[PDB]
């Protein structure tokens, strides 16, 4: 009963863009050059049309799943977001905490402004897994994923999307990144790298930012545990479809060898209902999040994060889904 009354995510992000300074609150919501993108990952969910199941039985609704072996309450988890002490002082330290008191996943920022010992204090029971660059220093990358092994993170997302950063127009125009993420991140990796980064650790690796059947595979191949089906919230090369376009022809692509997750426009619970009938295993939110923060720091993220729970609920209990085991693809056609 916090005010103002915020009740659906985008209630989230329009309280955002009241109390963050703009040059903040840009960074937070920009995609790449015209979001062409950006408009389409939400817009597309709204194409692919429910078909529910009447007389099920929904009395009792269990939201539970397993992402990569690790159980969770909900197939909902936090997407890594860099800056989020921009958002609010206690940054991912209150993200970690809503994560553990919802009992989800959060997957950690390579460079987040809390490091990945103080993420695991503040959150010793919450399940964690590392977002990972391959930096030019392998040196770096290398301890960052024997920090994560050592602090009992469970698995790393290695993003493959950003051997150098999109171009946001309102970063440029506020003068805000790119620069330095071109000092720090090495564009030059293939999939050589992703042999060696398979060979340095036995924690799950997904290939965060996969938006092709053909690279899918090639994750598949060179032993990797996951997809992560993302364009990085739109905000790397503009003009690629919606996650929840390509997510089907992943999944088919991947003939159920590795779990598929998405990311990219997951705002209500119907996104994720649309998203598993699919055959996403779960999906990460990013955005939400960082909104969640900019409200109220740790209860401002559970609360994002039971609003996504509970619409998602409800979305399952009005189309016959008592469990996502029973979540299909004849619930969904695209319209
Ligand atoms: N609380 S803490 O001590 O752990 C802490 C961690 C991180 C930072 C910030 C940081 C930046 C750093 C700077 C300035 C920045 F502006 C950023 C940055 C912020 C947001 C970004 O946004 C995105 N990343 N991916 N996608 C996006 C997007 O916006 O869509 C990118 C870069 C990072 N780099 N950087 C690196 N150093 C090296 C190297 O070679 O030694 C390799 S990485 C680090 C340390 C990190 C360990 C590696 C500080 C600490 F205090
Ligand atoms: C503000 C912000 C910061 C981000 N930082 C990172 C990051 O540090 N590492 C990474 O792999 N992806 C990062 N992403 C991409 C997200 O992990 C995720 O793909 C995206 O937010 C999902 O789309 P959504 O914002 O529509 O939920 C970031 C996205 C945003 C919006």
């Amino acid at each position: 009963s916090m005010l103002p009354r915020l009740i659906c995510i985008n209630d989230y992000e329009q309280h955002a863009k009241s109390v963050l300074p703009k040059s903040i609150y840009d960074y937070y919501r920009s995609g790449a050059n015209d979001e062409e993108t950006l408009a389409d990952n939400i817009a597309a969910f709204s194409r692919w049309k429910l078909y529910p199941r009447m007389l099920r039985n929904v009395a009792e609704t269990d939201l539970s799943t397993s992402v990569l072996g690790q159980r969770v309450s909900m197939p909902i988890c936090v997407g890594a977001t860099a800056m989020q002490r921009m958002a609010h002082v206690d940054g991912e330290l209150a993200t970690v905490r809503a994560c553990q008191s919802l009992g989800t996943g959060m997957m950690l920022s390579s460079w987040a402004t809390s490091s990945i010992e103080e993420v695991a204090e503040a959150g010793p029971e919450a399940l964690r897994w590392l977002q990972l660059y391959i930096y030019k220093d392998r040196e770096v990358t290398k301890k960052l994923v024997r920090q994560a092994e050592k602090m009992g993170y469970k698995a790393i997302f290695v993003t493959v999307d950003t051997p150098y950063l999109g171009n946001r127009l309102d970063d440029v125009r506020n003068r805000f990144l790119a620069a330095y993420v071109a000092k720090a991140i090495d564009p030059s990796i293939s999939w050589e790298d992703i042999k060696w980064l398979r060979r340095l650790t036995s924690l799950p690796i997904v290939a965060k930012g996969i938006l092709r059947g053909d690279d899918a595979r090639e994750a598949v191949k060179h032993g990797l545990n996951g997809i992560l089906v993302s364009n990085h919230g739109a905000r790397q090369l503009d003009g690629v479809p919606a996650t929840i376009d390509v997510l089907p022809e992943i999944v088919e692509a991947v003939e159920g060898k590795v779990e598929v997750f998405l990311d990219g426009g997951v705002r209500k619970g119907t996104d994720v209902l649309k998203a598993l009938a699919l055959g996403a295993k779960a999906v990460f939110v990013g955005r939400p999040i960082v909104w969640g923060l900019a409200f109220q720091g740790e209860k401002g993220v559970q609360d994002v994060l039971e609003i996504l729970k509970e619409e998602f609920r409800l979305a399952m209990a009005l189309s016959g889904c008592q469990n996502v085991k029973v979540i299909d693809k004849t619930l969904v056609r695209k319209n």
